[PDB]
RNA sequence: GAAGACGGUCGAACUUGACUAUCUAGAGGAAGUAAAAGUCGUAACAAGGUUUCCGUAGGUGAACCUGCGGAAGGAUCAUUA
């Protein structure tokens, strides 16, 4: 169950960056309100349903999330699957 | 009538703290600046599609949003009952 992320770039840079594997019983007040106040870019809480309960930050957090996930102490340094859109 | 010498005065200098002024090293940290052809959003000159802005308080990725009292430098110098 690899939180999957896929990005999705509409105009030359439209973007949103999903975040699949994310439980819901998860601080959906903490978890993005410690997001958005860090490196700075719109966070929220979609019910995307090909993925079901995604946060969209605002931003490419493509080469942050390699980081704010070899640290931290839930996810896996392994279980990174990057499909940036 | 010399060296010396009693005690004093001036008091350089030296030793230790205090005081004041001026200058100057510094791991790192956080501003602002340049600035600028980068990244993510669209915050606010045409009513900028939420009129704008002031005082002030709280809050927000970020422009900013909002209440309370102002102003028009506004989009009304008029309202004809």
């Amino acid at each position: 169950d690899y939180i999957h992320i896929r990005i999705q770039q509409r105009n030359g840079r439209k973007t949103l960056t999903t975040v699949q594997g994310i439980a819901d019983d998860y601080d959906k007040k903490k978890l993005v309100k410690a997001f958005k106040k860090k490196f700075a870019c719109n966070g929220t809480v979609i019910e995307h349903p090909e993925y079901g309960e995604v946060i969209q930050l605002q931003g490419d957090q493509r080469k942050n999330i390699c980081q704010f996930l070899v640290e931290i102490g839930l996810a896996k340094d392994d279980q990174l699957k990057v499909h940036g859109f």
